[PDB]
């Protein structure tokens, strides 16, 4: 609760994170569990590889520990493996770095916990039931007593938003203006979108937080990037920086590939054996979390919007069925159910139809076949309405390409709605492929864009008095960043928010935070909008 | 895409069918699968009857093909069966007729495929996502360039409807005016309705397409039926025709009975072993598909209406529970679950309670008993609302007897809503009974109505300039076929659409096809209706 | 259908009960089943205790009846048990009393059956589909012909309500004004509510129907309780009466405890073995059936309101999840699914991984663990809205504390909504604990309130001309029993309906029974309410 604290972006971010992971104790436990999962994957894997005698386990009454070798021998058997010892040393160094960051993080989170209890007065018991809106209103009222925000002003409830979301507004504006290569033209497929967790991590490590990034403070852009001249040498320097970060990625490829595979296998294989159709359900697509996101939108508001609108979207995606697969399913079900009905009537009649060379395996395989086909057979009496489903999905989601509203029922619309909605299986596949795909996209597809990235960060970076250097769009300025088709805008092409992000983002903010005082242009815009809504 | 083609009814029907079975390839495959199902049922059955040595299979390690007899012996064993060889010869003749019709059909469908691609310009890829409305608008715009409709006029979008649905409007009007015996008074039951697939096939074979039917062209009624005189000799001729068609049915009874038995056995026996309650779900009742159908309503519009309104109807049917069966279920569940809980506690305690003469079979039978009873026990906390359920079911369905709206909750209403909604099990039973029941209804209950059928076809058959001879009701003429209670109508009794079919059918058509230009009386009617709706 | 019958409260109650248990036959069967369940529990239990030779059954091919001992020995083995014979004699005396009451009840119900058939003219076939509203309208029209209601007036449709619900309105008003101890302050828990079936039975046996109750006739209060004086001696007499009834409860404690144990064991043990999560579903809480109930509300109207509003309430209760349990579930699922995926991959690879000392039991236990955790893991994409859920729950339920409407999302609101909504498991536990808890609450917590109970029954008991002595609140008088905050009321504190029961109860009655003629003040109140609703 200190006066003139430190970097305020971090303080506010930590406060927000403490509200999200409901309380200090919960958060501490969550982090500890996160550290134990890594160590368990690595140690379980190295135990399975190195200490277990599979031959005795398989064939050659045997108790479980009859397989395991004694530690006095496991240590020697794992030590005489240069590749394994090297992977373990790199894994242990990453782990120790993560454990040290965790200790430092909890030592800094006890300070936020004391902030809550003593200056906000929200006990950790009343924190899960507490409405981040109420939390930040407490903070804004506290700004008087326990002084913060070194010496600029009183907090204005959007400052906190800018502090928590400075780099995320930059990502939103980068992806919104089609920098940052995502679309690819694969042979044998349409234009794929490849945006993963590792790729966005690399983009942020290149642009925002690193040794030689664009930013020096975490709230101020380096002084040269604001200068119009010397843009070409800056572009060359950025290109070399991203080249070498891509090469580090290419060299770390084997280790991250191993991690993604062990790890994929340690959860999704269980789910596969249980319910193989859980991976046929669809998830909201990291590209799509960044596309459908308003500018100053905290994570919980985006996710509330995203799951309010999830079941409409599943009803839409299941409308759409291929006739050929449906017919193949129907008829395979007929023929398999016929042979199975005959074999079942026989095994019921005499009961010795069973234990005939292949009858039992045949019954089981035929049952699996009938079940798969019946899962592919659409439910008769299914209401097919892709227009109203798309209308309600939009009402929850707020952003959609413009060539969707008319032709809701075509393959073009369905095909690029799957850009946003994504079978979970292609998610797991796409997270597996990112170790081997991220370096080459990073080296080849982004380095040509470095001169456009430099011009973005020079052109769209405003200095706001209290917060520092923020994105130019996240101001929610209807002027200078509007879009003439949605709407007064003093914005030409290249200087405009594409899918209506400025207008819809300002509306979403004004609706979610009713306490905020809207500037002149924003107030006039919202008033004219309300007049048009109530009039028309 | 030819000029002055052929019979246009067939051309249009084929075009519509090609749109429905989404594309030529899909349709071809579907027909091939339809041909392979027949051949598989017959060949699998004759293999099970004739080639398999059940004794060795049952009792007397044995591989599966140890049962089968060698073909050099299967041929002789199937050939020395006069009944089997005769059934196989009749089956093979029906098959060859169906295969020849299939070859002719695909040779005629390649012409419709070329029509699409070259004159409509809708590739087979864009056809599943294509909206029959858009397809027929293409057709109506094409009528200028690739000339069709030999020489009468330009197409008016209702001509295509009449062409595709000429005989189906006749069936709708026949069933609507209570010709065509459907209601029967069985002893021990209420008035049953027996309308099947085979019965309607026989009605159409008698009336519409045959050697000596009412129609000579497929678009023109024979010349004598338009004459008022000689009605009695025509009635006698029709009565003799239907007598001999009924006798052909009675003679073919054994073969169609065998077909229905086998074919139901295969599929529904599999479903029975899987989920015996799937046959307790209810389907929309061939009588009911013809009762709830508007006049000029293509199959996909009826089915869209029928499944939009399916779940309300299931919620209605499950409201209604017999108290005696509910009480018997509750108490049988109590006593069975009590004995099973005791036996389960014992088998858990010692684990040797099992392998006691009858304990395991008792546990299994008691589990089945508890599950059946719990399925019959209504869900407590079930909202019982048969008035609003009937209101929404009507909103989807549009046609309901008039003595339903008040007493939605009685046994009279539920009992004759099951005329339309029909357990799937009574559907399979009613399709099994049709081989043995259709000849006797056809000989006894319809031959007395022949003089009324002749008067129907003489009185209600208009000659419309472009289309030929169509039903008089399907014109959707508010005059001369109205109903005074629904509504100006110059229609007395016997000359009126009963359940409001004219008014509601004209409204449904005007709503589904917004491009159609409504005649004077229809326009005035729809305008007055809109004024009354917006006023009241 | 007799003229000047008997006590009319009983006649009307019986008529209502006959309508509820749909018909005489159904009702008779239900009662017979109720008698057979008691006898079966007792006889099955005494057979399991006394006649079965568990040693031979467990260890020492054996047919089931090899366990049972011959009756010539079972009689002697059950007779030489003083405790068992005593429990059986008390059980048989209670049974014989119940059988005698059943015979008398059906001999009195044949009279109501003849009443229906001959004076109301509703056959038992048309009775399940018959709408108690229609039944009582028949009754009110019958009041002219088959004369009833000895000589006061014609029936006014609220008289029947008072007759059926005289003592239940008293319970509603007792619980509504916080007499009748329900809230308790347990250590280690919040303020528990303990209101069971046995406790309310004891309250009614003390107050309403007994040897020396408050009422002498069933429709008239004893003459002394109307007198202001002698209140202290009446309070002492009531205190002694409730002391001795509590002591009878304390002495009968072992037998009712045995009954509850057995009876819960049978049914809920079966359900436990089947679906252990059925006991995690929530039920509407005997306290809560009495709290949410309007004054003159028959049982079926309350239950219709209670299940119309059940699924909203379950959606509310499940949008509250503890973060710590959710995190523990997620991570236990991870670690268990990881070890199980490894063991499953091994058993798939070689198939002899199985039959290794503990692998199969480990796979089963791990599967149970993963399933339990996945049940505790909240469904991602779950819409969390406790404000609109509470709004719709209120719309169905009509009564709620006033400090709920604002903070729908807190632990205070959830914690005292579980007062009304109650896991089924705590219901079964709370019905088990009532034999041992009811005597001590009855002796200690209610005897101090006897002087307030006397003042309640003296102050709030009006003599209405046709019905006799009814509760003062159940008149639905907006004056003299209103509440100034809801609303003209001439009611001070202690003389007012707390949660708005008078106003909302009068509204519910006027809406459910549209035929009733509302008195002056009630009519003016309802009119002003309608004017305010349509105005604001
Ligand atoms: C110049 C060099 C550049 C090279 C850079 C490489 C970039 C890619 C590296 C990827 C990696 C390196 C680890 C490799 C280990 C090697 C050891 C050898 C192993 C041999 C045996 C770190 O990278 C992750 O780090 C995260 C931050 O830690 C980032 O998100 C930040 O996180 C927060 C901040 O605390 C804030 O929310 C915010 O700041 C960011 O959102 C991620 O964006 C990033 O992918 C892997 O860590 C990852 O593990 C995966 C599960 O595989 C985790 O999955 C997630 O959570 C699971 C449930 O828990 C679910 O299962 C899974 O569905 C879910 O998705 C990831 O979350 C991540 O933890
Ligand atoms: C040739 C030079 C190369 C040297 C190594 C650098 C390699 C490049 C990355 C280095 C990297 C991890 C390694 C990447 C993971 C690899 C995955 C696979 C690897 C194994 C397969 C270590 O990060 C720091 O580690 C420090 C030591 O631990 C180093 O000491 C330095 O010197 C000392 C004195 O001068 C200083 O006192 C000391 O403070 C310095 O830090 C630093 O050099 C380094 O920057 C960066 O990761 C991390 O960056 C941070 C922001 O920084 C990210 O911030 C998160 O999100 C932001 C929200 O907006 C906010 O930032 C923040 O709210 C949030 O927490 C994290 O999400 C996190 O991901
Ligand atoms: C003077 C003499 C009069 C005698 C007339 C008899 C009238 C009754 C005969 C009935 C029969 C004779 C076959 C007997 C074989 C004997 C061989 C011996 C066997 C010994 C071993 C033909 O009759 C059917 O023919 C159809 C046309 O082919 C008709 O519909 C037309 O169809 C289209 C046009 O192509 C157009 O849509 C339109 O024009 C009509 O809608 C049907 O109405 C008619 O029932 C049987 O065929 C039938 O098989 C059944 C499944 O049993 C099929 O079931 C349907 O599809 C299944 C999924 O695929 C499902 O399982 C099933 O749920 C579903 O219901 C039927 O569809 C039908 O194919
Ligand atoms: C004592 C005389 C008796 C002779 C036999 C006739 C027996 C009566 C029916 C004969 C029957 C099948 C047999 C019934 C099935 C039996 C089931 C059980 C049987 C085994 C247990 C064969 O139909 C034709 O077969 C031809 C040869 O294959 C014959 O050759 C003739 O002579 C040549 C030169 O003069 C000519 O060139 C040749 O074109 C002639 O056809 C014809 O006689 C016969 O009409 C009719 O079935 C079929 O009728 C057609 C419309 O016709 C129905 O149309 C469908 O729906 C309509 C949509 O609106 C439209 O029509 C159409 O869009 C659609 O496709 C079909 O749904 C279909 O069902
Ligand atoms: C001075 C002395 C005072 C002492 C008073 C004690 C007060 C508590 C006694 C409790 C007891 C004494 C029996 C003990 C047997 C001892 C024999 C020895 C056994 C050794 C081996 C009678 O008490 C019950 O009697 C009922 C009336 O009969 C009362 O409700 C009235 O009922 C109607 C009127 O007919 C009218 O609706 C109305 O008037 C009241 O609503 C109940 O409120 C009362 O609890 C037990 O009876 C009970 O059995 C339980 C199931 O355990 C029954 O459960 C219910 O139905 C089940 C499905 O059927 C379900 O499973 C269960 O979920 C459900 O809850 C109860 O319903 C009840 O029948
Ligand atoms: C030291 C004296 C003690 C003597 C014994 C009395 C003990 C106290 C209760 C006695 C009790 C059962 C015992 C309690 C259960 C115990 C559970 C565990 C026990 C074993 C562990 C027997 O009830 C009666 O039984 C009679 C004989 O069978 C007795 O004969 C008497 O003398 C004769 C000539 O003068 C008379 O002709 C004869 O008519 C007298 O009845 C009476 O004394 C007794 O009142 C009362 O239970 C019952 O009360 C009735 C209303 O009364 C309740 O009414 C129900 O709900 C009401 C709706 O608003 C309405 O009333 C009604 O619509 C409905 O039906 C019932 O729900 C029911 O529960």
């Amino acid at each position: 609760p200190w006066h003139h604290i430190e970097n305020l972006d971090l303080f506010f971010s930590r406060v927000y994170n403490l509200h999200q992971k409901n309380g200090f104790t919960c958060m501490l436990i969550g982090e500890i569990f996160e550290l134990m999962q890594f160590l368990f994957v690595v140690a379980f894997t190295t135990f399975l590889v190195s200490c277990v005698d599979y031959d005795i386990l398989f064939a050659n009454k045997v108790t479980l520990p009859d397989a395991f070798l004694p530690a006095q021998v496991c240590s020697a058997r794992i030590q005489e493996n240069g590749s394994l010892i090297t992977i373990l040393v790199i894994a242990g160094v990453f782990w120790i770095h993560r454990l040290i960051k965790f200790i430092y993080n909890i030592c800094c989170y006890w300070e936020i916990h004391s902030f809550y209890l003593h200056a906000l007065r929200i006990p950790m018991s009343a924190l899960p039931y507490c409405t981040w809106q109420e939390v930040q209103a407490r903070i804004v009222q506290t700004q008087k007593e326990h002084q913060i925000c070194i010496h600029k002003r009183e907090l204005t409830e959007l400052d906190i938003y800018h502090r928590i979301l400075r780099f995320q507004n930059y990502m939103v504006a980068l992806v919104n203006k089609s920098l940052l290569p995502l679309r690819f033209r694969l042979p044998g497929l349409g234009e794929a979108v490849f945006f993963t967790r590792g790729l966005k991590y690399n983009f942020e490590l290149i642009l925002f937080w690193g040794p030689g990034s664009l930013f020096l403070n975490e709230w101020s852009l380096k002084a040269e990037y604001k200068r119009g001249g010397q843009r070409l040498e800056l572009a060359q320097r950025l290109s070399n920086r991203i080249l070498w970060i891509g090469i580090a990625n290419f060299l770390l490829c084997p280790l991250i590939l191993i991690w993604q595979i062990l790890y994929a296998f340690f959860s999704y294989a269980e789910v596969l054996k249980r319910e193989p159709g859980a991976l046929g359900a669809r998830c909201w697509s990291l590209y799509g979390r960044c596309y459908l996101r308003h500018f100053n939108e905290l994570e919980h508001e985006l996710q509330s919007r995203l799951n309010r609108g999830y079941k409409p979207a599943s009803k839409y995606m299941n409308c759409f069925l291929s006739p050929l697969l449906t017919l193949l399913a129907k008829n395979g079900a007929f023929f398999a159910g016929s042979i199975l009905a005959v074999l079942i009537a026989l095994t019921i009649y005499d009961e010795d139809v069973l234990a005939v060379e292949h009858v039992l395996t045949t019954v089981t395989l035929l049952g699996v076949t009938v079940t798969v086909c019946r899962s592919f057979i659409p439910d008769q009496h299914m209401v097919f309405c892709p227009e109203q489903l798309l209308r309600v999905i939009l009402a929850h989601i707020h952003y959609m390409p413009d060539h969707w509203q008319g032709n809701a029922h075509r393959s073009q619309t369905r095909d690029e709605f799957a850009q946003l909605f994504q079978y979970k299986a292609v998610f797991i596949l796409e997270e597996l492929l990112s170790p081997i795909v991220t370096p080459l996209i990073l080296i080849f597809c982004l380095r040509p864009r470095a001169l456009e990235i430099i011009d973005f960060f020079r052109n769209f970076t405003v200095e706001v008095v209290g917060v520092g250097d923020t994105c130019s769009f996240a101001q929610m300025d209807v002027r200078q960043h509007g879009h003439p088709q949605w709407l007064q805008t003093e914005a030409s092409v290249y200087q405009q928010a594409e899918d209506g992000k400025t207008e819809l983002s300002l509306m979403h903010f004004a609706i979610t935070n009713p306490g905020w005082q809207p500037p002149r242009e924003s107030t006039a815009f919202l008033g004219f909008l309300k007049e048009q809504v109530q009039r028309d």
